[PDB]
Formats: C-alpha cells, structure tokens, sequence
C-alpha cells in the first residue's frame, strides 16, 4: 500500500483499526505474515596495504627467474615464489578469521540488545522490538526517540513537531510536521510532511500515528541499498619511510658487492655475478620488511571488538578504538549514567507553622525502594495519614497530574512508561491514598494507576506545557472536571519564582527567613549520606486565561510562572552504580582527570564526587567546582583556568555542554563525553568520542562513538584499556621485527667486513622471513595487556611513535643477532669437532684456496661453501630470533613477572616454526634446496648457548626501564 496524502479517517479505514485500542494479537500475526519483519574475495583480500604490494612484486621477478629453467639449480628456483607467497596468505588468513570471529561477536551482541518501539495495541503504552512492529500499528513516540519505520501522523500531543532528516534527506535542521493532507503522490520526500520515516530522529514534540510500511517497503529502506587515526596514516608513512630505508640498503649491497661479481662462486663473469647478488638484495628487502604489519593491525582490532562484544560494549566506528587510549581528561553525566537509574521518592516535607524569621519542620517518609505502587507513609517512627492535610493532597495532586507517567506479566515486576524521576511522582501518589479510597478489589495493572485515575476524574487536564531545561520547570493548567495551575521544578528556581507560601489551607507571602528554612534542608538531603533529588512543588493560584495566554515560545513560559505559591518539595533516591566508585580510581591512577558535567543541583553533584572517588572525603572544594551560573560570571583569565582544574559541573546548559569541550579542546585535551538524553547530544558530538548507555535515547546512541548494551560504567575504563592494549601490541610488535632485522643487516656487512664467506644463500634468507616474520610476529597481536597496563601515563598523539630510548634497544639487541649468527659460523672454521681448525687470525681473506697458497698452508684444502657453518649461521639466526619473540610479550617488565605462557598464541607459534625448522633439515629430499642436515648432539648445544643470552640482554635493559622508566 501506498496510502499517503488522504486524510487520517481513510487510512485508518484502509487497515481497519482504532486509535485508541489498536490491533490485536491474531490482528498482528497475518500482518505478520503477509510482509514479514521490520528490517567473499574483498574478505580474503587484505592484500591492498603498500607493503604487500612489495612482495607481490618479489614473488613475480622471482617467479620469473625460474622460467628461465635454470635457477642456479632446477629444483632450488622453484622454492623462492613459494617462500614468499606462503607468508603472504598465510598472515591473510589469520587477519579475516579474526574479522571472521569479529563479526560473529557483532551479530551476537545485535541479538543482545534488538532495537524498540513503542506501540499501542488490544491487550497504556506498551514497548516491543523494532522489527515486530506491522503496518497498521498504532506507534506514539518522543524527543529523543528513533523513527522505526513509515508512520503517517494520526495525532499530535504538543503545539509543534519537529523531525532531523539528516540521515534521510541530509537536512541538519529539523522540519515541521503536521497531520494535514499532501497534494501529490510522487512530490519529493521532501515536501512530505505528514509522514514519519524510519532512520530519523524526533527534534520536537510528541506524535502518534499509524504504520504504513514495514522491513523492505520502508522508504529509507530503498536507499540504504549500496582511514582509521593518522597512526595508521603514521603507519602508511612508517610503512614508507622504513620501506625506502630497506630499498636504500638493498641497492648498496648490490654496489657494495660489485667486486665480487667476478669470483669463482659465480661463474667467473660479472653478468653471473651480478644477479646472484641482486638476489641478495631482493632476498635481504624481503626479509626485513614487516610481512604482518596489515594483519597485525586487523588481528589486534578485531580482538579488542571481539573483547568488547564479550562486555556488551557497542563500537559504532571502527578507529574510535585507539582514540579512547590518548583519552586526557573523561566528562560523564550523572543520571542514568553514574547512577543506576532507579528513581523512587523516599523523602518529603511540606511546612507546618510560620511566622517571622521562625518557622517549624515536619518530616514525611517513604517505606520500599521500587517503583511497585506499595509503600507506608511515616514521620518520626511514627505511621502518618495524608487524608487530614490538604498541603499534601494539593501535593499529591502536583506529583500526578503535571506528568505523563505498566506492570510486566513476564518477568513479574513494575516498568516505568516515560522518564524514571516523572515516575517517582506516578508511585508517589498510589502509596498515599489521600481520598482512602479502597485499592485491593482492583489488579495489579489496575492498582497502579488507581490513585492517578481518581485525580484525573477529579481535576480535568486542560493544557500542558512542556519541559525545557533552560528554565527548569513544567507547567500545566487543570480545571475541574464540570465546565487552577500548579508548576514544577527545579527547587533554587522554583522558589525564586514563589512569592507566597501555603501553611496547611492558608496562603501566606513568602518569607526570606522562610525561603531559608526550606533551602537548608533541601542542602542537607542533597549533601547528605543519602544525596537526594529535589523537586520544588508550587501552585499559581491566580492562574491567568487559557487564550490570553501564548503557547508558541518556550522561553516566554518564564512570565507565567510569576507570583507562584510553595506547596511542598519531595526527595528521590537514585543510588550510583556499584562500579562507579573504583572507575573514576582507575581513572586516577591512569592519569585521567575525572570531570563531572550535570545539570542537578550544585549541592547534590560535590557530595557525589566525594562519595565516588573524583574528590576526597579529606579533599576540600575551594575552585574545584562550579555552577552553570557561577561558570558564566568568571572573568576570562579564570575562565579558561577553571576547565583545567575543575572535576565538576552542574546546572550547565544543553549549550554550555558542548562548550565545556570545546574549551578542552583548546588546551589539547583528549576529551571523552557519556551521556545518556538529549542533553548531551551536542556535547557527544562535538567530542572525540561518545558514549550513551544502553536505555539512552536512540539521538544520544547515534551520536556517540560507544553504546552500553550494559548500562554498568565499569566498561569505560576497561574500553580505555583495551584502546591501550592496541597500542602496545603494535608496539611490541614492531619492536620484534626491528630489533630482530637489524640484526639480519648486520650479519650481512659483519661477514664482508670481518673477511669470511657470506653468511647465506638467498633462499636461506628467504626461509628465516617465512619463519621468523611470519606467523610468530602476528601472534604478538594476541598478547595479554601489560602488567602496568593502566598505570602508565596516556599517549600523546604530538610525540612521535618510536622513543630516543627505543631505539637504542632496537640497535643493541640488532648487534648481538647480528654477531651471534656470525660468530656461530665463525665458530665452525676457528675451532669445530666435526669442522677444521684454522684460526691464525681467522684467516681474514678466505679468497686464497688453492694452490698451497704461500703463508697460509691451511690444515685441509678449500672447506669454503660447506653448510656446516652456512647452516650454523641459519640454526642460531632461527632460534635467536625465536628468543627475541619471547622478550616481546611485554615492554618493561621483566619474563620472570610476566611468563612465557601468558601468550598461548605465540608459544604453539614458537613450536610450529620449530617444528617446521626441524621438518626442513632433517627430511632427506628437503636438504637439497637447502643445504645439509648439522649435527644434533654437539651443535644444538652450541646454538641454544649461543641464542639464550639475547634473553638477558633485553632484561638488563628492562632493568634499566624499571629502574627509571623516560622517553628520552
Ligand atoms: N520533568 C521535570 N519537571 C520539573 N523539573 C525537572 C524535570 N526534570 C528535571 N527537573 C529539574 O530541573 C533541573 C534541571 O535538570 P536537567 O533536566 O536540565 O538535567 P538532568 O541532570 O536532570 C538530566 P541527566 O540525566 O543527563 O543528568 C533539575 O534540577 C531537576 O530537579
Ligand atoms: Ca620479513
Ligand atoms: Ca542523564
Ligand atoms: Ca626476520
Ligand atoms: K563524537
């Protein structure tokens, strides 16, 4: 169906439904099953990075030089494509079954948390998930709330509707609807008013309509059809830089060794020579460059998303990760965020006697903390009924017509319908029973809003005038129900605006010893152990005419509220989360300074602070904290000072939010918005990253960066972590392959410059890259978080990637690789069991072999070119660079605190590459290629004696770290 422009009587018609009612259950279930619900190549392909552009490039000359049929040797030619290509797809295939596993943690948490609607149906309003909603529903939403799907306007509950297109149309400023007809049937999207589309997002008002089309036939829906954080540009420019310092040495070597085209190795010519050793520059690139730095990078996201879809942790984009670790300072709402979200009047009082300065107390207490409508009354230890006192029935009658405000038959409990602290005015009322009016013949969805039914009967609701949070407060005008106007609000805004006050029945001026009386109370509930919210409750009772009266500007409202009369003012208790409290100290210690930004009262925001951990209890607040109107009156010198300082805000503007940040972000400050309502919209926005919690409003979830399926704030500070976690396994993870390919390079120029044969055949420095670059550095992404994970100070983005200090690790533990793969086939020609015994200063120039050449007779003929010490350069280069991995689990801290088998991943990898290194040499056919099997009793106890002291050099380094731990 289409039905679009007529008039709401016909479109009901057409579905033949009732706006009050609704359909039913069997009503649901065809519509149901008519339309439905309401809602590989690229994949393997991680091959588009630059460095792996390299490669492909290698693979392909190499592949090459073996058509030419010759290869230097038929069989060895055939090897060095599948050297290179092995590394390549296998570092692939890791990466996207970790994307693999990633998207099945994603499609789980989906099912965690389905999106919601709310509807009206046969069996008040009720709230379903998004994609059981059929057309001819009959859907009521609010500011803040997300457009499920096509809805035409039934019905508008306020003076204007105002819808953001900006996901549709790509308006940013919203548009006024309406309920009227529209001319034509296929005008632009555009000039439809009278239509609400799913996607968007309700700026203004309250509507109710009827559903017209579900899942595909969503006009969203046809449409919707077809970098992450300069590190990895950083990356990209790492990735190039080291690139052309590798290409620089790869053609050195080549310019290098041109005097030795000529040897007998060769062939004797310098055509013969020269690819050998242009194979030993394109053998040396492919083995220094980083091979998993593409995988590494998928692999460690991938696990991070995956680990916060284990803590029902939403990522809505991708490189907000990483950005939650260079965090500075966090900014976080109060309610519903920092509290649990229960709100449940607990306290009241109202006034008894004045006169002067003097004035008494009384004291009413609320039994049960839920929001089930059963309670008792209680002053004193003592049980009290509300019948006798009219203040508290003309309270009552605040609490329960100024709000909007279902038990469940499922789980047996009492959900709030609309805004928790609304509601505590709905149960408020059902415990008093101010007319003793009998309540058990009725159910339990009748008992609920029995006491609201009696009032609403009694009092007639003429008009209402919404809530803005500018002037605190929300106004509405009753009459009686045959053919009077009370306000509430905020307390220190309220009571300015009362200038009369009620003691019992009679009316009487305000008083500003009196005005005293009742702020200092309303100071101790809210800097108490108990840190209640205050509602001020107040009565205009010289209400001004209906038509004389103008609905159109909010902020004109101020003028109605003049000459107000102080009824009483009532407590709520929501307590914080049980996490909260060690959050914002793992904060502390992560050098995150805390702020809160709330609008509540400047009283009851301070004695949360010292409760949870942003102040101390010992700790005073002198400049530390202030108000939205305190924060307005300081002077420009001190009003940049106070952002940097202050750990709190209350009774801030929607607009003084998003400034706040902005003046973070000026100093340089990594700022981190969590909120939860509209409120925060422009301060989530105007942030780095944003957070809403899971039961925020659908504008807030859209706007940040992070939503809590798990409402528990415990999850920002290990999201912190894991964006922390990130980075140090890039980290480490370049720390391996530097520290370790500095060492290849050398090896190479120790063996020139010391005299001896090369070091390696280029296919035997092709194999180490398949074996020590490969599959052991990509388990480095899986590395447990570091012991002083959350200690350590935040990251900077101004500072570069690699430390002064850092680099010097790189080069001292590249000398000892280096050497000690040199020493070891040094070892074999000085003094071997199996091998000769020629030292006489190692016979620096190896060139003289035959014929007895003068003053250097030599034990044996020629031994050059023999594997032995060939194979013993490759053996300890193997397992000292296996050595080196297990020193990069952690940064600082010591492998006796942090043991080898906290990386299951890297420690199966080690024995894999072992494994694979012991397949090469010990099976017969394979030694041909390769060169020849070294022997297993003497040898490997040179190589493991050799290779394990990389281990204490990397610690006593770590020694160093710990001993003072500075960039430099
Ligand atoms: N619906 C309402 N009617 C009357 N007064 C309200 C009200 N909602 C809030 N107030 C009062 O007005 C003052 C302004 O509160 P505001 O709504 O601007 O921030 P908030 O802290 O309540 C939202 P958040 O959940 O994000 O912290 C509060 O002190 C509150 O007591
Ligand atoms: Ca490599
Ligand atoms: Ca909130
Ligand atoms: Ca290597
Ligand atoms: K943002």
């Amino acid at each position: 169906e289409n039905a679009h422009t007529k008039t709401v009587e016909e479109v009901l018609g057409h579905f033949g439904v009732n706006e009050s009612t609704g359909l039913s259950l069997e009503q649901v279930k065809k519509l149901k099953e008519r339309w439905g619900s309401n809602e590989l190549e690229l994949v393997i392909e991680q091959f588009e990075d630059l460095l792996v552009r390299i490669l492909l490039l290698a693979a392909c000359i190499s592949f090459v030089l073996a058509w030419f049929e010759e290869g230097e040797e038929t069989i060895t030619a055939f090897v060095e494509p599948f050297v290179i290509l092995l590394i390549l797809v296998a570092n692939a295939i890791v990466g996207v079954w970790q994307e693999r596993n990633a998207e099945n943690a994603i499609e789980a948490l989906k099912e965690y948390e389905p999106e919601m609607g709310k509807v009206y149906r046969q069996d008040s309003v009720q709230r379903i998930k998004a994609k059981d909603i059929v057309p001819g529903d009959i859907v009521e939403i609010a500011v803040g709330d997300k457009v499920p799907a096509d809805i035409r306007l039934t019905s508008i509950k306020s003076t204007t509707l105002r819808v953001d297109q900006s996901i549709l149309t790509g308006e940013s400023v919203s548009v006024i609807k309406h309920t009227d007809p529209v001319p034509d049937p296929r005008a632009v999207n555009q000039d439809k008013k009278n239509m609400l589309f799913s996607g968007t997002n309700i700026a203004a008002g309250k509507a109710m309509g009827v559903v017209v089309a579900t899942g595909v036939n969503t006009e969203i829906g046809k449409i919707r059809d077809e970098e992450r954080t300069p590190l990895q540009q950083k990356l990209d420019e790492f990735g190039e830089q080291l690139s052309k310092v590798i290409s620089l040495i790869c053609i050195a070597v080549w310019i290098i060794n041109i005097g030795h085209f000529n040897d007998p190795v060769h062939g004797g010519s310098w055509i013969r020579g020269a690819i050998y050793y242009f194979k030993i520059a394109v053998a040396l690139a492919v083995a220094a460059i980083p091979e998993g730095l593409p995988a590494v990078i998928t692999t460690c996201l991938a696990l991070g998303t995956r680990r916060m879809a284990k803590k029902n942790a939403i990522v809505r984009s991708l490189p907000s990760v990483e950005t939650l670790g260079c965090t500075s300072v966090i900014c976080s709402d109060k309610t519903g965020t920092l509290t649990t979200n229960q709100m449940s009047v607990c306290r009241m009082f109202i006034l008894d006697k004045v006169e002067g300065d003097t004035c008494s107390l009384n004291e009413f207490t609320i039994t049960g903390s839920t929001y089930a409508p059963i309670g008792e009354v209680h002053k004193d230890d003592k049980p009290v009924k509300c019948h006798q006192y009219d203040g508290l029935v003309e309270l009552a009658t605040i609490c329960a017509l100024c709000n909007d405000s279902d038990y469940n038959e499922a789980k047996g409990v009492y959900e709030k319908v609309g805004e928790a602290t609304e509601t505590a005015l709905t149960c408020l009322v059902e415990k008093m029973n101010v007319f003793d009016t009998e309540l058990k013949g009725l159910s339990k969805i009748e008992r609920a809003n029995a006491c609201n039914s009696v009032i609403k009967q009694l009092m007639k609701k003429e008009f209402t005038l919404e809530f803005s949070r500018d002037r605190k407060s929300m106004s509405v005008y009753c009459t009686p129900n045959k053919p009077k106007m009370f306000v509430k609000g905020a307390p220190e805004g309220v009571i300015d605006r009362c200038t009369h006050i009620r003691v019992g029945s009679t009316k009487v001026p305000m008083t500003p010893g009196v005005k005293q009386k009742i702020m200092s109370v309303i100071r101790e509930w809210g800097s108490g152990s108990d840190t209640l919210r205050c509602l001020a409750l107040a009565t205009h009772d010289n209400p001004m005419r209906r038509e004389e009266m103008n609905l159109e500007d909010s902020a004109n409202f101020i003028k109605y509220e003049t000459n107000l009369t102080f009824v009483g003012c009532v407590g709520m208790l929501d307590p914080p989360r049980i996490e909260v409290a060690s959050s914002v100290k793992l904060c502390r210690q992560a050098g995150i300074r805390v702020i809160m930004i709330t609008g509540d009262n400047k009283g009851t925001a301070v004695a949360i602070c010292r409760r949870i951990g942003i102040f101390g209890q010992d700790e005073d607040v002198t400049s530390k904290a202030f108000t939205g109107r305190e924060f307005d009156e300081l002077n420009p010198s001190a009003q940049r000072e106070a952002c940097l300082n202050a750990r709190c805000f209350a009774r801030v503007e929607p607009s003084h939010k998003s400034k706040i940040v902005e003046f973070l972000q000026s100093f340089d400050e990594i700022t981190a918005m969590t909120g939860d309502g509209v409120n925060d919209a422009p301060a989530l926005k105007k942030s780095e990253i944003g957070i809403a919690m899971g039961s925020g409003t659908a504008v807030a979830k859209t706007a940040s960066e992070m939503v809590l399926a798990d409402d528990n704030f415990s999850t920002i500070v290990a999201a912190v972590e894991e964006g922390r976690a990130i980075y140090n396994n890039m980290k480490q993870f370049i720390r391996y392959l530097i520290s370790s390919n500095v060492g290849e390079v050398v090896c190479i120029f120790l063996t020139a410059a010391l005299g001896f044969p090369e070091a390696l055949i280029p296919v035997q420095l092709l194999w180490v890259n398949l074996v020590t670059d490969g599959l052991p550095a990509t388990a480095l992404g899986f590395n447990p978080p570091d012991l002083d994970i959350m200690n350590k100070p935040p990251r900077n983005p101004k500072e570069p990637l690699i430390s002064g200090w850092l680099f010097f690790r790189y080069l001292a533990i590249g000398c000892y690789v280096g050497a000690a793969t040199v020493g070891a086939a040094a070892w074999w020609f000085i003094a071997a069991d199996g091998g000769p015994r020629v030292t006489f200063y190692q016979l620096s120039h190896f060139l003289q072999c035959k014929e007895d050449n003068p003053d250097f007779e030599g034990v044996d003929c020629a031994v050059f070119e023999s594997p032995y010490p060939m194979t013993m350069a490759l053996s300890v280069l193997v397992t000292i660079e296996m050595c080196n991995a297990l020193n990069s689990l952690s940064e600082n801290q010591s492998l006796l605190r942090m043991p080898p088998w906290e990386n299951i991943w890297l420690v199966g990898s080690i024995c894999l590459s072992m494994s694979l290194h012991f397949l090469i040499l010990y099976v017969e056919p394979l030694p041909l290629i390769f060169q020849i099997t070294p022997l297993n009793l003497t040898q490997w106890l040179m190589v493991l004696k050799i290779s394990l002291p990389v281990i204490l050099m990397d610690e006593t380094l770590k020694f160093v770290a710990r001993n003072y731990l500075e960039p430099a």
